[PDB]
DNA sequence: GAGGCCGCCTGC
DNA sequence: GCAGGTGGCCTC
């Protein structure tokens, strides 16, 4: 019933291989695809390509199965084409008895004309199926949710009869995962030194720079012990009655829990211990490095980093021995005086670049010169930016050097004007993108303004952030919400992608884009891209990890045309508060992460509010002067970068809103200490600038949950503080310095922590929003010391805008332009990944 | 036009 | 229970 076809081609040990076999009516050669029934008959069939056939002398006839992955098993889930399979690196040997049948599985290769085949309607993108036999077009990575073009690994001349792409690639992966040694330098008594070694695909030579975790070594400088603030001192509970609502010690925006950045070492010796016979123990690779001092690591503590470049190091003669496995990555560390180009052109010329000028001696606590033994393009993509705003994303991409935004669609006119101001020679459309795409599809050349419409082939990269009004909830889709989504700007954007078929595609959105409607918006977006034939993936980035003093998690969908390389997500550059760095995403109770490997540390120190705005001159509440004096040079590396090279005699848009007299009193009665907000307000009468009065907040009801003051006073300001009693309108009080509504509903809003909250110089911004309001959602918008709301220029700094980036409109328009924008440092990191792909194209 | 006011859901 | 994430709507 099961019989071989011929004699054996190769017999090794207990196995004997054959090329063709016969099962009960059928003949199978290596290369055919088959089906296998799981032990659970309710689960669907498994499908695999046979890669080898043989017989084991103690178990019987065997074959090697390289499994396919059903589309429902990918992140696409139920939205997958019911007949679409995906190549995966999964395989196993299995008895031929498990084979159920032979199935036809076709490879649907994109045509040479793929770029012109777009134009299918949203319904055909969302729900259209292929309508043929089993087919695959893409390889799938399950831990990163990456759909990519199938690998082109070639078969051996000695291992062709039994070759398996999956086995070959898994062996490649393991062999690059294990660290090895290379050209052997010199034999010593106790160890043997090498000139080079390799780890995770990176080549480390003697003299290269290594990233190490902060635990890898310590410095000879005594890390002088700071003092955590003693227990919260008791305050006058009748003067600051709401202070009791600060029983949590957690400070929003604080960097007290932010990790330390990497240690930087220079490889002095790569070496292995010798076995007693003299041969090296090459499974135990050690390295000897010279400790580099960051400025903040010298006897001058943290303040030494306020002015220094973020990549400035101090050479030292201290040394350390660590395990090679501890190396977190390679980096360049150059002596500045020997550098061919200037220090700025160097630092801006590539990743992981550090330089040193002086040398640090901890024993002497002095800076001297380092010993002598310490010495030794391509065309931009034409880009269409949909829902551009003032152009933060386009600016970041331009800074990466990959894009010229030739076309932008922005319906809000002041943001369109700002994008024009910053991007002359780009065509900015203010029409509905649906109207534009329909005009293009109808054969139109120009819009009603005379502007030339982008045609197929003009658009080489497509990026944008589409709003998600109507379906931004978590509840499941119904008919109404699904219709609103099918007629949505997200789907319109995908239609743009399908029509123009650019080389690269980026959808940016709020973090929760990945969870909307039980992750259905995400799943349908990926489904559309796959239906177009794109390679694609998704992930969540934290903008603060790329060089801004702000927590801003954004969702990122990346797509790359067939023939391209699918970009990686950018590795974090700066350490950041870990609680602001939850980037994982759960889809159908499966956890996906990105390719990011820097989880606990990083190469650059975190950017603080001090780095962001310590150089801006003091202004009053309601500052309106559009052009003022900086009153001095930039102070931090970040300020030098954003102010730029050419000297700027004018500081622009350092204006603030003119909050009312009551709000101004409140603000100037918020303490300057970190973590201060409305709960530290005093309960006093105060006369306002308009001569009116602000009265005490009187406590009129017993909150049995929160109790009473140390003086015995009540803590409720309304009858609703009782069990089921409703709001007595007479209990509402007006023109109180302590706003009445915050104690009124604070028990169910985490005591409205952060409202009327000050920023911290050592800390970061909460998410920069379109209109900073101290009693709104994100109400931590007060200046660290000045009695005002954060300014437009300060918000721009928190978003990482260059100071020369022109805005447009009134102050609320400009706040909104800044708030809506993608932080250019984040956009630039993504763009550099895209550039990697552009450079590494076959 | 600007300020007071403040639900519902999720991950832990 | 705590922290985070989403602005909009009466009202004068
Ligand atoms: C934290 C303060 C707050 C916010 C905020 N940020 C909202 S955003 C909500 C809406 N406003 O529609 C919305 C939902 C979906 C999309 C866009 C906006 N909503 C709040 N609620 C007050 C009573 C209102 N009827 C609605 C619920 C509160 C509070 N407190
Ligand atoms: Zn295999
Ligand atoms: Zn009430």
């Amino acid at each position: 019933r099961i019989s071989w076809v011929g004699e054996a081609v190769k017999t090794d040990g207990k196995k004997s291989y054959y090329k063709k076999v016969c099962i009960d009516a059928e003949t199978l050669e290596v290369g055919d695809c088959v089906s296998v029934i799981p032990d659970d008959s309710s689960k669907p069939l498994y499908l695999a390509r046979v890669t080898a056939l043989w017989e084991d002398s103690s178990n019987g006839q065997m074959f090697h199965a390289h499994w396919f992955c059903a589309g429902t098993d990918t992140v696409l889930g139920a939205t997958s084409d019911p007949l679409e399979l995906f190549l995966v690196d999964e395989c196993e040997d299995m008895q031929l008895s498990y084979i159920h049948s032979k199935v036809k599985v076709i490879y649907k290769a994109p045509s040479e004309n793929w770029a012109m085949e777009g134009g299918m309607d949203p319904e055909s993108l969302l729900e259209g199926d292929d309508g043929k036999t089993y087919f695959y077009q893409l390889w799938y990575d399950q831990d990163y949710a990456r759909f990519e073009s199938p690998p082109k690994t070639q078969p051996t001349e000695d291992n062709k009869f039994k070759f398996c792409v999956s086995c070959a690639r898994l062996a490649e992966m393991r062999q690059k995962e294990i660290p090895r040694v290379l050209e052997q330098l010199e034999d010593l008594d106790s160890r043997v030194l090498y000139y080079s070694a390799t780890k995770n695909g990176i080549l480390y030579r003697v003299g290269d720079g290594v990233y190490l975790p902060p635990e890898a070594f310590t410095f000879n400088i005594k890390l002088s012990s700071p003092v955590k603030r003693p227990r919260k001192e008791p305050v006058d509970e009748d003067l600051y009655p709401e202070h009791y609502r600060k029983y949590s010690d957690y400070i929003k925006g604080s960097n007290l829990d932010a990790p330390e950045p990497y240690r930087i070492g220079r490889i002095k010796e790569i070496f292995c211990p010798k076995k007693s016979n003299g041969r090296p123990n090459e499974t135990d690779i050690k390295i000897r490095v010279n400790k580099f001092y960051r400025p903040e690591n010298t006897h001058k503590s943290t303040p030494a980093s306020y002015h220094a470049d973020i990549n400035l190091l101090y050479w030292s003669d201290e040394e350390a021995v660590v395990d090679f496995k501890a190396v977190q990555g390679r980096c360049t560390v150059e002596y500045g005086e020997d550098l061919p180009e200037c220090v700025q052109v160097y630092s801006m010329g590539g990743p992981n670049r550090f330089y040193f000028l002086e040398a640090y001696n901890a024993k002497s606590k002095s800076f001297e010169d380092p010993p002598n033994h310490a010495r030794s393009k391509l065309p931009k993509l034409r880009t269409l930016d949909v829902f551009s705003g003032c152009g933060g994303l386009s600016e970041g991409f331009h800074q990466a050097g990959i894009s010229d935004t030739l076309w932008a669609i922005e319906m809000w006119d002041p943001a369109a004007q700002a994008f024009r101001l910053n991007n002359p020679g780009s065509t900015v459309f203010t029409e509905d993108c649906n109207i534009l795409l329909k005009l293009v599809m109808a054969g139109e050349t120009t819009n009603s303004r005379g502007q030339r419409l982008p045609q197929k082939g003009d658009v080489e990269m497509l990026c944008g952030g589409p709003p998600c009004q109507g379906f931004s909830g978590m509840n499941r889709f119904n008919s109404r919400t699904y219709s609103k989504f099918k007629n949505s700007l997200v789907v319109s954007f995908l239609s743009y992608c399908d029509y123009y078929r650019p080389r690269f595609f980026l959808l940016e959105n709020v973090r929760n884009f990945v969870s909307f409607k039980r992750s259905m918006v995400l799943k349908l977006t990926l489904r559309c891209l796959v239906r177009m034939g794109y390679q694609c993936t998704f992930g969540v980035l934290q903008a603060g990890q790329y060089g801004v003093a702000q927590t801003r998690r954004r969702a990122i969908i990346l797509a790359a045309a067939p023939g391209e390389k699918l970009p990686l997500f950018p590795e974090p550059l700066h350490v950041f508060a870990p609680r602001a760095c939850q980037l994982s995403v759960v889809v159908d109770d499966k956890k996906f992460v990105s390719n990011i490997t820097r989880l606990s540390s990083g190469p650059f120190r975190t950017i603080t509010v001090r780095d962001t705005m310590s150089d801006l001159p003091e202004v009053r509440n309601g500052a309106s002067a559009l052009e003022i004096s900086y009153n001095g040079e930039p102070q931090s590396w970040f300020q030098r970068q954003l102010r730029g090279a050419q000297y700027q005699p004018i500081l622009r848009d350092h204006i603030c809103k003119d909050m009312s007299a009551l709000v101004a009193a409140r603000m100037r009665h918020i303490p300057l200490a970190p973590g201060s907000d409305w709960r530290d307000l005093p309960n006093i009468e105060v006369r306002l600038s308009d001569g009116t009065m602000a009265r005490k907040l009187r406590y009129t009801h017993h909150d049995r949950k929160n109790g009473r003051s140390s003086s015995g006073a009540l803590r409720g300001v309304c009858s609703c503080v009782e069990a089921g009693k409703a709001c007595d309108p007479a209990a509402r009080q007006f023109n109180t310095l302590i706003p009445w509504c915050l104690p009124h509903t604070g028990n169910r809003h985490n005591h409205w922590a952060g409202l009327y909250g000050r920023l911290e110089w050592d800390g970061f911004f909460s998410t920069t929003v379109t209109n900073p309001e101290p009693m709104g959602k994100q109400g931590r918008v007060l200046h660290p010391e000045q009695h005002r709301v954060v300014s437009v220029r300060e918000c721009a700094r928190s978003q990482g805008f260059p100071d020369t980036y022109r805005l447009f409109g009134n102050i609320l328009d400009k706040h909104r332009q800044v708030g809506n924008a993608v932080p250019p440092p984040l956009a630039k990191a993504i763009g550099l990944e895209i550039k990697l792909c552009m450079l590494a194209k076959a």
